[PDB]
């Protein structure tokens, strides 16, 4: 048995990227940026957490068929930073720490559905879709165990 993930503090968000370049840059420099509304949502969650638990980011490139890894949010959002550092010319930056870098096919995860998103498969989420914690524990377990 593995009962590690089944912890009652933590918040988990889907991150969708159109760009494989942005993913590589994120892993290289441990930073990320979302849309304006995505940034606001992540920033609110990080600050309300007050270090009592992690904010996890589950990354997937749009259209790729797989998640590509897991990172923890590690700072609030800085909204006034150098423009143009990502593939398309994004307002701001925050720190992350990449945890897993591995491809996990959507087939491994499509059966987990999100009650807060019309019971759609977690694999059908938009950028910064939040994941209920009890579903997030199931997703993290499948990702950590995929080979
Ligand atoms: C740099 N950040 C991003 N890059 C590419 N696509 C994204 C979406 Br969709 N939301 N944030 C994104």
């Amino acid at each position: 048995e593995n009962l590690y993930f089944q912890m009652k503090h933590g918040r988990v968000f889907i991150i969708k990227s159109y760009s494989e370049d942005d993913i590589h840059r994120s892993i290289k420099y441990n930073i990320w940026c979302s849309t304006e509304h995505g940034n606001k949502r992540l920033d609110a969650a990080y600050r309300s957490m007050n270090g009592k638990g992690p904010v996890y980011l589950l990354f997937s490139v749009n259209g790729s068929g797989h998640f590509c890894g897991v990172a923890e949010m590690k700072s609030a959002v800085d909204y006034n930073t150098c423009a143009g550092v990502w593939s398309q010319d994004w307002k701001g930056r925050f720190d992350v720490r990449w945890i897993f870098v591995k491809d996990v096919p959507n087939s491994q995860l499509r059966h987990i559905r999100l009650e807060n998103n019309e019971n759609k498969p977690v694999t059908n989420s938009r950028d910064t879709q939040e994941v209920p914690l009890e579903k997030a524990k199931q997703v993290l377990k499948i990702i950590a165990s995929y080979k």
